[PDB]
């Protein structure tokens, strides 16, 4: 049993098992990330966006660990490492990222 590689634009869309294990190859720059929600990233945040505001690894990819997190609302906006996460109106779809 294995991690997902995802190509570091892969978003928590795609990726809201219960617990999925993935791999970010390349830099991953700040090119994309707007983020909704610190801890709680709402599903439309980037993997890296998360994951480098979560502080899970540097702005350089690498192995990163995706929680699921049920639905939530009542969000915050708090900037982390450059990266903005901002609140959102009730999206039932979060999760909250870790390493391995």
């Amino acid at each position: 049993t294995a991690p997902i590689a995802i190509t570091c634009f892969t978003r928590g869309l795609d990726i809201r098992k219960e617990k999925a294990d993935v791999l970010c190859p390349g830099g991953c720059p700040l090119e994309e990330f707007s983020v909704y929600g610190n801890i709680v990233y709402a599903s439309v945040s980037s993997i890296c966006g998360a994951a480098v505001h979560r502080g899970v690894i540097s702005n350089s990819g690498g192995p990163v660990r995706v929680y699921s997190l049920p639905g939530r609302e009542n969000y915050s906006s708090v900037d982390a490492n450059g990266i903005q996460s901002q609140m959102l109106s009730r999206w039932s779809a979060s999760f909250t990222v870790t390493l391995e």
